[PDB]
């Protein structure tokens, strides 16, 4: 039930996620000088280092907010990809899925420690 307790668990996943080489295309902002339409597709660009960032300038107030900006990061390859099949989205899907299933962990013992909290 320790409330603060998912903010390490995200610096550690965040660490898993750039040790794996299908990270490498989301560490850093996309590079617009190498895709010189991407934001005319994309709203609000997101990569890991920013949430890294933000995570460790006490800017997330729970990993719920982290894990919709992680998100965000895999639509907008989803939204950018000029296919289903490009090299940069099939590294995203996988990510997305390991992301997936180490947060899970993560979000429902926090929301376990407010519960027992308010209780
Ligand atoms: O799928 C791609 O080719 C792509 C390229 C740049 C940024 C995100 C992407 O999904």
């Amino acid at each position: 039930y320790d409330i603060q307790a998912w903010k390490k668990q995200c610096e550690e996943l965040l660490n898993l996620i750039f040790q794996c080489e299908d990270s490498e295309p989301f560490r850093q902002p996309v590079d617009l000088l190498e895709y010189p339409d991407y934001r005319d597709i994309i709203d609000t660009p997101m990569d890991f280092a920013t949430v890294r960032e933000t995570l460790e300038a006490g800017n997330y107030e729970s990993p719920m907010e982290l894990c919709k900006d992680v998100r965000l990061i895999f639509s907008n390859s989803k939204a950018y990809t000029p296919s289903k099949r490009s090299r940069i989205y099939s590294m995203s899907l996988r990510l997305s899925a390991f992301f997936e299933e180490h947060i899970s962990s993560v979000l429902s013992d926090y929301k376990s420690a407010l519960r027992f909290h308010k209780r």
